[PDB]
């Protein structure tokens, strides 16, 4: 009767319901839940070529177009008609390539399919089907190196898989088997359990179970991998699109378009012509002013920008968002793995005798056997990869200081058993009961470990300082933990504290394992802190210094300790020494407590603020007034949850600030989406993960992103001004000519249209970025002053030499006056379009290179090289023609002048335009300033960024 969603279908199922689903029904029940989820294959439409071209062809102005063509065909400009199809012909194999080549990068990415192995409810099938996949099917996942075709909850054994692609995660990911229970929540919502689609199986073992089984959840190409893709099909528009201030100015222009054609109509009423002729003649006007080569040049555009990208590394998707780096006023970034530098010495740890700290072991090695030597080798959740072991590079690194080494594959429920280093001056080879992965949310990792000396099983959490010392007992944590603490983030040391519960189970025994993840990290005894060193990236320190200097400030995001971040900003330059830090600091109302809002100042050898993750959230819930004032003035925002960054990215975005992420972890997943510009600095290709994948580590991809992004809007601005540069050209040339004995050219304009612009427009795109990123801001409303000014400005000295040129014609005593008595198409030759169509052919060229003006966002022209080529060429052939026509005479239809002293004269007139146009935009630079002070010498900015800015600096917050 009414359709019900999936999703709405699925969303309500027990932990109990999945297991309920495992061992699911072999045909019937598969054929008709395959028959209403639909099939498993991925919906991007393939078309063969023609398929494409009826759609293609649907745009409004392909339909002018062909009008245009038709008309000029009725007024028998064959040849202008022959040009202007051909230009539409490139146009549509351009948009073509264009749009093939961005769903070939998709469908090739979702280009895969392989034979499954799918469990019957008394059965296990192997190969016997992939696309059809049951939306509730139980699948035995291969041993190793294995794609995972759905999104299925693991319901026995465990599985190491690398979701590089899918979270940005490139290390190897965990996965353990679902618990059964009266409550239901999704494999999803549990967000573990779950294995999701498109996701490489580095290995998978059943400690228990004869082999790791899955149940399919949501799936059908409609979640993750596929989910992702859909999103980058249909996808998300930019508000306030620059496209809508160009269509204001093509206003503008229609007010002269219609001038022209009123015009027009007086002077063809006067010339007595015959008013079914005057109509072609108005048509040509409108059709003219029209510029046929626009289309294609914007397309052209963004295409060379990003073959530019895809050399740097930078690769790309929604090219369109190239031009969005461009106008980004903040960048936020992650602390590790993107600020500092992926990969951490061991810097010792540090035992506690009772309450009291002892001195800090530089080398872990040496240490006595117990508990701190058991969980600094145990805690880890590493695998073994063929003659290595694989895992986090923190975890990694502390185990290879310890000196225990993980066994292989050679009990029941026992796995990644650890061996002594067995050097004596007891070796008791440890084996672990039950493991818990490590969530950014969650703060920390715990393991139940047992020993052939069988006491009672000990339980050890590795985890973020707070958190543990928090979650321990009050017993053994010292007085001044957090003093003692602070001394190693202070110092800018990665701290993680260790904690050990003896937990009272039956030791070496499957059924025991089974724990509430709570209870296991509930009642605890600080054991040590691990001192972590991270180094600052080489590179990064330079790039802030840059981006603080353009005036884009750096936001720091990270679930690091505050003091570390604030060691790392203060290193990198977010707070430079002069700038004074503030830590707001927040108390949670509740009891007879209200909230409390406390302001404590930092002091180490432009009022900058940091904020923990917790006061963050107090201040968005119970100081909203104040959240404004934090947000416009926060450089170090620290212990932030996963869900918390794309918080400070949407409450920065609804200040209007123009947000960048440039993180490199699943924790960042979240923001880089919800951020205008999102980078992930450590993936390999495209990917669906942010818009602006890169394949360098470093933050030295940023810079670039926004060079390259102001540049393609100075390319879009120009060629758009350019365009409509040429227009008017014609139109006062075709016009010049319509009052003056009613003629035009056919084989000359298509010359003009085909070679001189067309050429000139689509190689004056590829001149590419500037050095240096600059202070100025790319100007963003192609409607403005200084824009409108420049083009009605040089419109008017194009008509100066242009009219100057016809009196001088006229004056020349050699003269001989035109027919005025006989059809435009049937007068071949007249005396006036030769030296109409030569100066002006010249003067379509020199538009170009004054409308380039290639300094702030782009390079100078000469360092373009195809385009110089063909301008120098084209103006050459232009020259040679001039000068002697030749056999070119007969086709261009031009009157053979033997005076040299005229040709000198229109070669000077053209000379003189040429420096007119030169000064003139060099003159429009130097002029803006002055214009700008008298226009208005102050304005307030409707953005609440730039209010709120302004209000702090008259009142600042209470110091
Ligand atoms: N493998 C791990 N197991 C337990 N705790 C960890 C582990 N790695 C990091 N931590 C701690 O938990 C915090 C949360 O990490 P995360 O949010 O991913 O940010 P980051 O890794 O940038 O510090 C870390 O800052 C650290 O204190
Ligand atoms: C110009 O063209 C006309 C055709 O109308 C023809 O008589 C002769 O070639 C020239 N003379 C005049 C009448 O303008
Ligand atoms: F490594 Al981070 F936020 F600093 F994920
Ligand atoms: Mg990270």
């Amino acid at each position: 009767q009414a359709f019900y969603q999936v999703s709405l279908l699925d969303h309500g199922r027990s932990c109990d319901d999945v297991h309920r689903s495992r061992h699911g029904l072999s045909l019937q029940d598969q054929m008709v839940r395959k028959a209403i989820y639909g099939p498993n294959v991925i919906s991007i439409p393939v078309k063969s070529y023609p398929q494409l071209l009826v759609d293609e062809a649907l745009n409004p102005y392909y339909g002018f177009q062909a009008f245009s063509i038709a008309l000029w065909l009725a007024d028998h400009y064959y040849w202008y008609a022959l040009c202007i199809f051909l230009i539409s012909s490139i146009s549509i194999c351009l948009s073509l390539y264009k749009t093939r080549k961005q769903s070939q990068t998709l469908r090739d990415m979702v280009k895969l399919s392989m034979r499954v192995c799918v469990c019957r409810p008394g059965g296990e099938e192997e190969w016997v089907d992939s696309s059809e996949l049951v939306p509730g099917d139980c699948l035995v996942l291969p041993q190793e190196g294995g794609l995972m075709p759905c999104d299925a909850a693991l319901v026995a054994g465990e599985c190491m898989v690398n979701e590089s692609s899918l979270t940005g995660e490139s290390i190897p990911v965990l996965k353990t088997a679902l618990p059964e229970g009266l409550g239901p929540y999704c494999a999803e919502t549990h967000r573990r359990h779950t294995l999701f689609c498109g996701t490489l199986i580095l290995q998978a073992r059943a400690y228990v179970g004869p082999h790791v089984l899955a149940v399919v959840t949501r799936t059908g190409f409609c979640t993750a991998k596929g989910g992702l893709v859909s999103s980058i099909l249909h996808p998300r528009p930019i508000n306030f699109k620059f496209y809508k201030h160009s269509m204001k100015f093509v206003a503008a222009l229609s007010v002269l378009a219609l001038l022209g054609t009123i015009y027009s109509i007086f002077i063809l009423y006067r010339n007595r012509v015959p008013l079914n002729e005057i109509v072609i003649r108005a048509l040509d006007l409108v059709t003219v002013v029209v510029p046929p080569a626009l289309p294609a040049a914007m397309t052209v555009c963004t295409l060379y920008a990003q073959s530019r990208l895809r050399r740097q590394g930078i690769f790309c998707i929604h090219p369109l968002r190239i031009n969005l780096g461009g106008k980004l006023q903040l960048v936020c970034f992650d602390k590790t793995g993107t600020l500092t530098e992926d990969g951490l010495d061991v810097m010792g740890v540090v035992p506690l005798k009772g309450q009291a700290f002892l001195p800090l072991v530089p080398e872990p090695r040496r240490l006595p056997v117990g508990p701190l030597l058991r969980a600094l080798a145990t805690c880890h959740a590493l695998s073994r990869l063929q003659d290595t072991p694989v895992g986090d590079p923190m975890d990694l690194k502390m185990v290879e200081s310890t000196g225990w080494v993980l066994e292989e594959e050679p009990g029941t429920q026992v796995l990644a058993v650890m061996r002594p280093p067995l050097w004596e001056p007891p070796p008791v080879p440890v084996s672990v009961l039950h493991r818990f992965p490590f969530s950014s949310a969650l703060q920390r990792m715990s393991v139940v470990v047992a020993w052939p000396g069988a006491t009672q099983p000990e339980a050890y959490v590795k985890g973020s300082p707070e958190l543990v010392a928090g979650l321990c007992n009050p017993e053994t944590v010292p007085t001044d933990f957090a003093q003692m603490l602070q001394s190693y983030t202070a110092a800018g040391y990665r701290v993680v504290a260790l904690a050990s519960k003896p937990l009272p189970t039956v030791p070496s025994l499957e059924a025991a394992q089974q724990l509430t993840r709570d209870t296991v990290e509930g009642d605890l005894s600080l054991l040590g802190l691990l001192v972590m060193r991270n180094l600052l990236k080489p590179q990064t320190t330079p790039v802030i210094q840059a981006l603080r200097r353009t005036r884009i400030r750096a936001v720091m995001v990270t679930g690091d300790n505050l003091q570390t971040a604030v060691t790392v900003a203060r290193g990198c330059g977010m707070v430079a020494p002069q700038e004074h830090l503030i830590i707001v600091h927040a108390t949670h109302p509740e009891r007879g407590q209200p909230a409390s809002l406390e302001f404590l100042p930092m002091e180490s050898p432009s009022r900058h603020l940091a904020l923990s993750g917790p006061t963050f959230g107090i201040i968005v819930k119970h100081f909203p007034k104040l959240l404004p004032k934090v947000l416009v003035q926060g450089t170090v925002f620290a212990r932030m949850a996963p869900e918390q960054k794309t918080e400070l990215v949407c409450e920065l975005q609804k200040l209007q600030y123009c947000v960048g992420m440039c993180g490199d972890g699943a924790n960042d997943c979240g923001a880089l989406k919800a951020a205008d510009v999102g980078i992930s600095l450590s993936q390999a290709e495209a990917s669906v993960v942010s818009p602006f994948t890169s394949s360098m580590a470093s933050i030295e991809c940023v810079p670039m992103v926004i060079r390259e992004g102001r540049c393609s809007l100075d390319t879009s601005f120009s060629v758009f001004k350019y365009m409509a540069l040429y227009s008017l050209t014609q139109f006062i040339s075709v016009l010049i000519l319509y009052t003056i004995n009613t003629n035009l050219g056919d084989l000359q304009f298509l010359a003009i249209d085909l070679v001189i612009t067309t050429t000139v427009a689509v190689l004056m795109s590829r001149t590419g970025p500037a050095l240096v990123l600059g202070r100025v801001r790319p100007p963003g409303a192609l409607l403005s002053v200084p824009v409108l000014s420049s083009l009605l400005l040089q419109m008017v000295l194009v008509t100066g030499v242009q009219l100057g040129g016809y009196f001088l014609t006229l004056a020349q005593p050699w003269f001989v006056p035109l027919n005025r008595t006989v059809a435009a198409p049937d007068n071949l030759p007249n005396y006036e379009n030769t030296v109409v169509f030569s100066l002006s052919s010249f003067q379509y060229l020199i538009l170009a290179a004054a409308v380039s003006k290639g300094a702030p966002f782009r390079r100078p022209l000469y360092t373009n090289v195809p385009f110089l080529v063909a301008l120098a060429l084209l103006s050459s052939v232009l020259v040679g023609l001039v000068l002697v026509p030749g056999l070119l005479q007969g086709p261009l239809a031009l009157r053979n002048i033997t005076d040299t002293g005229f040709k000198l004269l229109l070669l000077g007139l053209v000379t003189l335009n040429f420096v007119g146009a030169f000064m003139l935009e060099s003159v429009l630079d130097q002029c803006l300033p002055a214009c700008l002070r008298r226009l208005r010498p102050k304005r307030a900015s409707k953005k609440r960024f730039k209010q709120l800015e302004r209000e702090l600096a008259e009142q600042p917050w209470p110091p």
